[PDB]
């Protein structure tokens, strides 16, 4: 029963989930002074041409847009991967106020919210088996800021009055994922892990230093959402976010000067 609240939010997820105090816990602040670039890190290949969404969920504490990981058809390789990693989901954090909902932070600022286009890597078979290795996923963390409308967002928002509640779910197909991708593709990696329960430590995360904008109209459209299942108390899905852990023993590198 870990969620977002005052009796179950990040503070207490630790009593379910040990790892929680890990050595390698996600999200972070990135320093940028901090940073070290590091220029043997290669261009991220970000391969989205093929992609297959199926359908778009509310799971209680995002939407998960879903996407046919059967085949190579979304990949992500490059950067500081090794091998090739499949799409199977993206979702997004957000807050209750423009001035929070991401997750990673960049020299201590929020974001409106958090994009994450979660990978698994092809070597072990599915994402089940990936996310117990150290290796096993890579996500591609792009932040929000409110400005000038998404176009490419605009077709996920628009859904959402279909997945008001937890639990239902809504085909969604021939969504492009390339249409919510800034410009540049220059990132900082480090080791972490899923930034929900079970917080396994196997991600390489990717975040992306330029920001996507979104429109005000399309981020209240997020926090229309509802974290209960129909029927049940109306509780609005925002603040979805959990606040950046210790570094310990890690450095950010960063692909760019
Ligand atoms: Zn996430």
């Amino acid at each position: 029963h870990w969620g977002y609240g005052k009796h179950n939010g990040p503070e207490h997820w630790h009593k379910d989930f040990p790892i929680a105090k890990g050595e390698r816990q996600s999200p972070v602040d990135i320093d940028t002074h901090t940073a070290k670039y590091d220029p043997s890190l290669k261009p991220l290949s970000v391969s989205y041409d093929q992609a297959t969404s199926l359908r778009i969920l509310n799971n209680g504490h995002a939407f998960n847009v879903e996407f046919d990981d059967s085949q190579d058809k979304a990949v992500l390789k490059g950067g500081p991967l090794d091998g090739t990693y499949r799409l199977i989901q993206f979702h997004f954090h957000w807050g209750s106020l423009d001035g929070q909902g991401s997750e990673h932070t960049v020299d201590k600022k929020k974001y409106a919210a958090e994009l994450h286009l979660v990978h698994w890597n092809t070597k072990y078979g599915d994402f089940g088996k990936a996310v117990q290795q150290p290796d096993g996923l890579a996500v591609l963390g792009i932040f929000l800021k409110v400005g000038s409308a998404k176009p490419g967002l605009q077709k996920v928002v628009d859904v959402l009055d279909s997945i008001k509640t937890k639990g239902k779910s809504a085909d969604f197909t021939n969504f492009d994922p390339r249409g919510l991708l800034p410009e540049s593709l220059d990132y900082w990696t480090y080791p972490g892990s899923l930034t929900t329960p079970p917080l396994l430590e196997c991600v390489t995360w990717i975040v992306l230093k330029e920001p996507i904008s979104v429109s005000s109209e399309q981020v209240l459209k997020f926090r229309k959402l509802n974290f209960n299942g129909e029927g049940e108390p109306e509780e609005l899905m925002v603040d979805n976010w959990r606040p950046a852990q210790p570094l310990k023993n890690r450095q950010i590198k960063a692909s760019f000067k």
